[PDB]
């Protein structure tokens, strides 16, 4: 009897490690929610659930689990792509009666005029390549649904995005289709949510100079934020030009209440417009309201600092910092580095300061905020501007929400970003050699994609659109760096890892540029190209004084770029990639495993998950048991103190806490020479003291990092 | 013992010189109850040796005012002492003070900051001659201590602490500020202000003849529409107007309901409540020591009304509160009919049910029904339920104000423009607003007790002439005001509305010796307001001749010879020939769509010494805080002191009685009659009187209701009464106790 269930679980067991997967186990839990009443479709989830719990015994359960629920999706959705599309278009909302197409006619009509070539391109066996928690992610949000029931299979949705990008160009579409569905990279969420629809808001982040220091200013800027958040976008906002508390107002002959009351207005605007807000506010440490600033998360806004070098210099030489009001001392954010230290001091040597503190004391109020709340983020204004390819445009006033994007912004330019990410774990061949020829190749495609995205994209406000058209900046990231190192057999901190880290990024960048060049050959450079460091032969690694390894002939590439230029002001920026890395079963971005154990909620409750790579070594060596697992939870996810585990692995699966943050910082410093934008650097300090922190910032600062620190994590 | 004189010159104490100086300022005062040796005695104890001769003026004017409780003359005397001080501390010649104020260099910020406009100076200056000798400083001695200290606290200009302006220099600046090179009229206005016949609204008082003049107090807005973009555009406007110290009232009914579908995002609308948080947050943050004030107007067919209703509570949950906005209801006739006949009432989304707010009266009644019929409703409730909800809101908070859309639109001369979607912060202004037009209003009030004579007869003929003047002034303001936003300016030049108000109405009855509630008082109330409407139309007519109609005149009720009182079916008394005027208009047209708008004269009433607006006394005994002082109704005290009926315990037995004189066995009834508090008076009678005067007020009236012990019965009956009277504003605040 339960035999009829088992022999059916078994069907989807192909290629799985049957030392550790045992279908009999599931059946024993499933056969009990059985009765004369419901049957198969119900029991289908039942088993998927059960299987999914069992992930703790073996990673293959996640995959088995996945497969079952997938089988069941297929058993309840249309096969033919064009036919699924047809339904999404037609959907009359039978609620009111008005027609509401879920895809866009043009994408429909493109799809139908090639129903032949697109339909038979889709390989639906590719829906089994996702793990459970990955699949469930898609099913919650990424797969389009008519009234309850999901319509799109994951292939459908990929094909949709693909043609949603390459429109009339089928070839480019089917090659993007493949790449994606084999999980060689991914687009940003907005792209996957929106490509092929009526509101194709694909970009994924915006930046924003505060238009002007008046009510009129503050409220136009506010109108804009509301508008971007409407159509999804995250925002960075440059706020430093707003006059401080006490600063006189001529028009009303009153006295301004300063930056904070104004940050309340914005906060409140984020609680409103949603589809929760998310603004990063960037303040410069010379602003007279910087102290109140540091108490605010100490609320729907994240604070970040636009640090000028001068400030770091003064802090380390126990010194005199002078807080100014931007009304009283104009243009202080319109300038960086040299011209800043001249202009700033000029105001100091002119008396015109509102209040002097010791540099060191401000510093320590920062360390206080970070230990409390994990914020403010630390970004170095001078580093960012010095190594920016957009420096010919002016002074770069701030960054995006996750500190990775560094772009110019003005009264009439609001910077945007279009992002995507390469799955580094996919390029390590089954020989523990890393395939770079293939990595470069895929980047070049991602560039063409992102580049196409600029023109088709829906822009929420006009100067988002004006910005992006002038400088055509893109942003390309990575995920699974950690899994790459593990699949290679490399302790994250090993010299072996440390080289690979450079090499990977020498490659991503080589390809990006090379592809950006071919596009410039094809359609000319972006119009604010000539004037920039690349018209001058100075690529990103030069600005760092790094000479790359002989892996690629940059000699040859520079001669190309000298001939036809590039298409995009900027290209690379490794980002958090939180939501996508969940689908692909990867560790987020460039960071180690925070723990070797963690959970994940899925509708009702959670599932307990051990590091997939890890569990596979412990079980094969027959070291996996009850209390074995129960102990690692006791050690917050480390295995260092568990006695019967080899030397080999204790090294291989060190958690981020057990890793040297100095080393982490140094490694970013390395790769960051081939990242033309910035990177989202979290810092993990187990037991913090103000000492450890202070050298951290200082170490990373000395390394010359564009972003010093995204989040500080403490416990 | 000695006193330091006005020059550092030690002078021994000589207490007769105090009494002597006081006596010098008792011209015209009834000396039988004003013993000025009483102050002397009370001064020379609160008095150490070496104290400044200037402090023996403050200490003395302070003492003098705490004796209002003996004879109101004392309160006038207390001022006289403070003014006889100020004059000594001030430059006499007007044109000199104007020089200082301009040439004033900011002693902190080394740069320069005029306090008058260059033009205002260059006029005053090139007109030194006439203007200087025009001013009568013997008018500064005609206020009482309380009016005076309000003036002193914000209405005269301070050069670095030191009050530069004398009250006449102020009055004068304002006149030139309105009249520029028109020196004949500046002087005529100065005379009518300084003789206390009327007062301009505070924003005019403040800014008149300064640079970038914010002369107007009130602004009306309609939301820009169901959009994140509309919302934030209307918010920038509100911010911009609030920075210019302007009061605001807003039409918010078009906004999607909590739940309503949002196309572009597939998500769903969070409703009015969340948006109103954003409006509170902005009101808090933009200013004018004073936070901006928005009145929010909702129509009772909107799905979010119940939430709208608990938002003013100080009891509930932090997330759904907004104690900084003021809530109002724009009420269709239908809702009221539905209530008194226990029928159901449907709540809609303006998204699934467009056009509701852009249409009134039967046009509405038709459109609303055909939605109900169509099943276009999100929730359907018993009408009485909503009405119960409304009246506990009022019981707990005193809000929402109660406006009747159908009255306002039916009886408005802006009718030819479209639907009037809301009123203002104070509910007396009834003007049109659109995507392109924010209605400003410019206001002033007449001191209604100035026009009653020694022989207890009223001077309507004079009241009509003063009104004419005001209209000419309020008109010029429109052309000199600096508009916070362009749509404000658009509107005002298009329809040139003006709102003329009143203060000292209850004072007017008392001088004649009328109870508020008599046939006498109730005839005069009609007659007075006829007079104001008559005089004002006649003024606007003259201007039309001089200049042309207001652009949007043609097709209006007036351009058809329909005057406000026509819209009520009320024949005026025979006091004035309304057919002569009607003939005069159909000739030249008028210059201002709207004219009369009885607003609540909050602080200009404190100055002129008058009782607020259209209202009877709240008490015969009260407080004004400046030490806070113990004023007895000046009128009452006179009749008591005259009839030799005033002492310590009587003053007290009234405080015992919450300022009522009713129970006191020693007072003639015809006095107990005249001096009833508002908590004695019939509110129905109040509502009838407004309605009765309402036929002559082309806008509305801020109208509080006082009900002592309030229940559902009393609150309900009171609204419905006024409603059936044809009132546009049926209730401003509900005050209780
Ligand atoms: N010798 C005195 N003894 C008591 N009170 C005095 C004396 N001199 C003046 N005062 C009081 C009377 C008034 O209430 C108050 C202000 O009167 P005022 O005559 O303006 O002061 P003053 O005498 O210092 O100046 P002035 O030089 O103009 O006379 O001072
Ligand atoms: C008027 C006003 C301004 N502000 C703020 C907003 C701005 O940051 C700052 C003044 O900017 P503005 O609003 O532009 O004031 P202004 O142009 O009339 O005066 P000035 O030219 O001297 O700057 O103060 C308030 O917080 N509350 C207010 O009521
Ligand atoms: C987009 C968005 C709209 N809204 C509300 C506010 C507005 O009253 C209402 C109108 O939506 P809009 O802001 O105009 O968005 P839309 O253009 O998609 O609207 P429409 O469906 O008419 O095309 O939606 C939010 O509260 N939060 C949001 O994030
Ligand atoms: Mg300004
Ligand atoms: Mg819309």
């Amino acid at each position: 009897m339960f035999d009829k269930i088992t022999s059916r679980i078994q069907k989807l067991c192909y290629g799985l490690n049957m030392d550790f997967v045992d279908p009999a186990q599931i059946t024993m839990k499933v056969i009990q929610g059985l009765y004369s009443g419901v049957t198969t479709v119900e029991l289908d989830t039942l088993a998927a659930e059960t299987a999914a719990t069992l992930t703790t015994k073996h990673p293959d359960y996640a995959i088995l689990a996945a497969r079952i629920a997938v089988s069941n999706l297929h058993k309840e959705t249309k096969k033919v792509f064009s036919d699924v599309m047809e339904d999404l278009y037609n959907y009359i909302n039978p609620h009111n009666g008005k027609h509401s197409p879920m895809v866009a006619k043009s994408t429909l009509d493109i799809v139908l005029a090639n129903k032949d070539r697109l339909n038979s391109a889709i390989i639906y066996d590719r829906d089994f390549s996702y793990n459970y928690f990955g699949f469930k992610t898609l099913e919650r949000s990424y797969l389009l649904k008519i009234n309850g029931k999901v319509a799109e299979r994951p292939q459908h949705m990929l094909m949709r995005v693909s043609v949603g990008i390459h429109k009339e160009d089928i070839d480019a579409a089917i090659e993007t289709y493949n790449l994606l569905s084999e999980r060689w990279f991914t687009h940003a969420s907005p792209t996957l949510f929106n490509a092929g629809t009526n509101r194709p808001q694909l970009s994924s982040c915006f930046l924003l100079s505060m238009k002007d220091d008046s009510i009129e200013g503050i409220y136009d800027t506010l109108k804009q934020c509301a508008l971007i958040s409407k159509s999804a976008g995250g925002i960075g906002v440059a706020v430093s030009c707003i006059r401080a508390t006490g600063s006189y107002i001529a028009g009303t002959n009153g006295n301004s209440n300063g930056l904070v009351p104004m940050l309340r207005v914005y906060n409140n605007t984020a609680r409103y417009v949603d589809q929760p807000g998310a603004f990063a506010i960037y303040l410069e440490p010379w602003h007279l309201d910087i102290f109140e600033f540091l108490d605010l998360k100490k609320r729907d806004l994240f604070f970040a600092l636009w640090i000028p070098d001068l400030f770091m210099k003064r802090v380390e030489t126990n010194q005199d910092w002078s807080l100014m009001c931007p009304n009283e001392c104009p243009g202080l954010d319109e300038v960086w580095g040299e011209e800043f230290e001249k202009l700033y001091a000029s105001y100091e040597k002119q008396g015109r300061v509102r209040k002097v503190v010791k540099a060191q004391q401000l510093w320590y109020a920062i360390i206080e905020s970070q230990t409390e709340t994990g914020t403010p983020y630390m970004l170095y204004k001078d580093s960012c501007n010095r190594k920016s390819n957009q420096q010919n445009l002016g002074t770069i006033k701030c960054s995006n929400l996750c500190t990775e994007i560094v772009e110019y912004t003005s009264k009439d330019e609001v910077a945007v970003c279009n992002l995507a990410s390469l799955a580094l774990n996919m390029y390590v061949t089954s020989e523990h050699t890393y395939d770079f020829k293939k990595l470069a190749e895929v980047t070049k495609v991602v560039v063409r994609n992102l580049n196409k995205i600029i023109d088709i994209n829906y822009y929420p406000v006009p100067e988002a659109c004006l910005s992006n058209k002038r400088h055509r900046p893109i942003g390309i990231g990575v995920q699974g760096l950690a899994d790459a190192f593990i699949l290679m057999r490399y302790p994250f901190e090993s010299a072996e890892a440390q080289l690979l880290n450079k090499q990977i990024f020498e490659t991503i960048y080589y390809g990006a540029l090379e592809a950006s060049c071919d596009l410039a050959k094809e359609q000319g450079p972006y119009e604010t190209y000539e004037g920039s460091p690349v018209s001058k032969g100075i690529l990103q690694y030069d600005m760092w004084n790094v000479t790359p390894t002989d892996l690629w002939d940059w000699k040859v590439l520079k001669e190309k770029i000298a001939k036809y230029g590039i298409r995009n002001s900027l290209l690379i920026a490794p980002m958090p990639t939180a939501s996508t890395a969940q689908i692909l079963g990867n560790n987020e971005s460039i960071e180690p495993y925070t723990s070797n154990i963690y959970t994940r909620r899925v509708l009702s409750g959670e599932f307990q998950i051990v590091n997939p790579h890890l569990l596979k070594d412990l079980t094969e060596r027959g070291l996996w048991h009850e209390e074995m697992k129960n102990q690692i939870i006791a050690c917050n996810g480390s295995i260092q103190s568990i006695p019967e585990i080899p030397d080999d692995l204790k090294q291989l699966y060190k958690t981020v806490w057990e890793i040297s943050q100095k080393t982490v910082l140094k490694m970013a410093a390395e790769r960051g020479a081939f990242i033309d934008q910035s990177q989202s650097l979290n810092i993990h300090i187990a037991e913090p003291n103000y000492g450890k922190l202070t050298s951290m910032h200082f170490y990373g600062w000395k390394q010359g990092l564009k972003t010093g620190m995204y989040y500080l994590r403490t416990r």
